[PDB]
């Protein structure tokens, strides 16, 4: 549960920067609805677009199901790495994998919000920032070749850091514990400084935030449950080792349906071998 609505800009200009700057120059992606069939702002999330295609390229698998390819299929739609096949042959397992996330939130349970756009950028930083639970993704195999090339001046990082939270470092608890928990995991990854949990309520909600997937919307609750932020990235490892483990192989394999056609079409059916 949360609430927010104040962020929207673009990218264009000639200025320096340095090493990787996508995290802040790519997160701008934005998505107040991320409803493929409608919403579709500046398709950013480059650092994530390449991470999705890269994994879907080495694990594509195919077979009209995209088991381990579905999880990344969400980004393969454009694969900022070196594909961007416009989900032409993946639209089947791409439109049903990206629609579920935007359907669960709008479904009869929580409510359509920006939690969908924050999850996409959160899942990437959670799978690349921990690879399972802090440590693992110390390097990437497949990904864009450009590798940084200047862009929107450092106005997003300076404007996102200008904030100093509620106050010094007290009283952050209270009703805020719940109104901050959702605004802490989404601000800690977008801004950096956050996800501290005030009083004793915010901390309790952070540990209990993980949970399996009670609600029926396993597309809106599971997206943040595995993306959320450093909070979920750390709880995912302990949760995947104890309570759960296929949470990633259950939401990706669900894209299954048929076989021999997408590309693995045996030398007779698809007539392509």
């Amino acid at each position: 549960m949360g609430s927010s609505h104040h962020h929207h800009h673009h990218s264009s200009g000639l200025v320096p920067r340095g090493s990787h700057s996508t995290w802040v120059t790519r997160t701008a992606y934005s998505s107040p609805s991320v409803v493929l069939p409608s919403q579709t702002p500046d398709g950013k999330l480059a650092l994530i677009d390449d991470f999705r295609e890269a994994y879907y390229w080495l694990r594509m698998n195919s077979d009209e199901d995209s088991k381990v390819a579905a999880w990344w299929d969400y980004g393969y739609q454009i694969g900022g790495m070196a594909d961007r096949t416009t989900l032409v042959d993946n639209n089947t397992w791409n439109n049903t994998h990206i629609a579920i996330v935007g359907k669960a939130n709008a479904s009869p349970e929580e409510k359509s919000y920006e939690i969908l756009k924050e999850h996409d950028v959160d899942y990437v930083l959670v799978i690349f920032g921990g690879l399972i639970g802090f440590g693992g993704d110390d390097i990437n195999k497949f990904l864009w070749n450009i590798r940084i090339s200047e862009g929107i001046w450092p106005e997003e990082i300076k404007e996102r850091d200008f904030y100093t939270a509620e106050g010094e470092y007290r009283v952050d608890a209270r009703a805020s514990e719940t109104m901050r928990n959702s605004l802490l995991y989404k601000m800690s990854y977008k801004d950096f400084p956050q996800l501290f949990n005030g009083g004793q309520a915010t901390d309790r909600v952070r540990q209990q935030m993980i949970t399996p997937l009670d609600v029926p919307p396993l597309d809106y609750f599971d997206e943040v449950f595995t993306s959320e932020n450093w909070n979920v990235r750390i709880y995912q490892l302990k949760k995947d080792d104890a309570q759960g483990r296929t949470l990633r192989d259950v939401g990706e394999l669900t894209r299954s349906s048929t076989k021999t056609r997408r590309s693995i079409k045996r030398p007779e059916l698809g007539l392509r071998v």
